[PDB]
């Protein structure tokens, strides 16, 4: 049921993600340079698109075997399932955008090579 995202699926889904929000064409701008403010507006796109890659979940969070299959092959899966796991957390401020962010910008801050590499 998992299938992984390529630069085609990323692009559909930051397009349907920006219109179903009414995302301001500021911040698209921002997006396009790998610049994520921290406010409400991007944490809630951010949100958007990892739900529509099948890479989180309202409820149940990062959805770590997904995440792994998205980024692991070719390289060493117990690493990649490591390093995700250090920013796999509670909801404990009961917010959905809030939570999707603060698990991409934990990964990204050392990881951003293999989130880069995993979109072909
Ligand atoms: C437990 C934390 C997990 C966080 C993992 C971080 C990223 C997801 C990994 C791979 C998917 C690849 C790209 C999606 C990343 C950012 C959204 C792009 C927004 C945009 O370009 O407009
Ligand atoms: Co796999
Ligand atoms: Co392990």
């Amino acid at each position: 049921e998992f299938t992984v995202s390529t630069t085609e699926d990323l692009q559909r889904y930051r397009t349907e993600c920006v219109s179903s929000l009414n995302i301001p064409a500021d911040y698209v701008e921002k997006f396009k340079k790998w610049e994520f403010p921290e406010d409400d507006t991007t944490m809630c796109y951010i949100k958007c698109v990892f739900n529509k890659m099948q890479l989180f979940d309202d409820t149940e969070g990062p959805l770590v075997d997904n995440l792994v299959h998205q980024l692991a092959h070719g390289r060493d899966a117990e690493e990649v399932r490591t390093e995700v796991l250090k920013c796999v957390d509670k909801n404990t401020d009961n917010n959905a955008c809030h939570w999707a962010f603060r698990g991409f910008k934990c990964f990204q801050k050392n990881n951003l090579s293999l989130i880069k590499a995993s979109i072909k």
